[PDB]
């Protein structure tokens, strides 16, 4: 899951929608999520996308501790910030900018790298 930069954009998803979880809670009871996978089936349909892969925001909290720092003692324990995010492959760099525009309009998505 390796990408090259030129044919990689970046999907996060906004904080108050959990497009990665089976399972969601109602009344106690773990029953089924409704969002599953709506941002994942429209990145996934187009026809320039290879591959949809999801990074969670506690996984780029521990790589982000990984990449120098450990002493930033202000932002952690202090509920991470982060974002859920898919990192979409492009067939050829000419799509990602006919990518990350569309990507931008699916509801669920908070901001999209290119």
């Amino acid at each position: 899951t390796d990408i090259e930069n030129n044919v990689r954009v970046v999907v996060y998803i906004r904080k108050d929608v959990e497009d990665n979880s089976q399972t969601i809670e109602k009344e106690g009871q773990t029953v089924t999520n409704n969002d599953y996978h709506k941002v994942y089936d429209s990145l996934k349909n187009m026809s320039t996308v290879k591959s949809v892969t999801f990074s969670s925001k506690e996984e780029q909290y521990e790589k982000l501790t990984e990449i120098m720092g450990d002493n930033w003692k202000i932002f952690e324990g202090d509920a991470n910030p982060l974002y859920d995010a898919y990192i979409v492959e492009a067939n050829a760099p000419n799509d990602v900018k006919t990518i990350a525009e569309d990507a931008k309009k699916i509801e669920g998505v908070s901001e999209v790298q290119d």
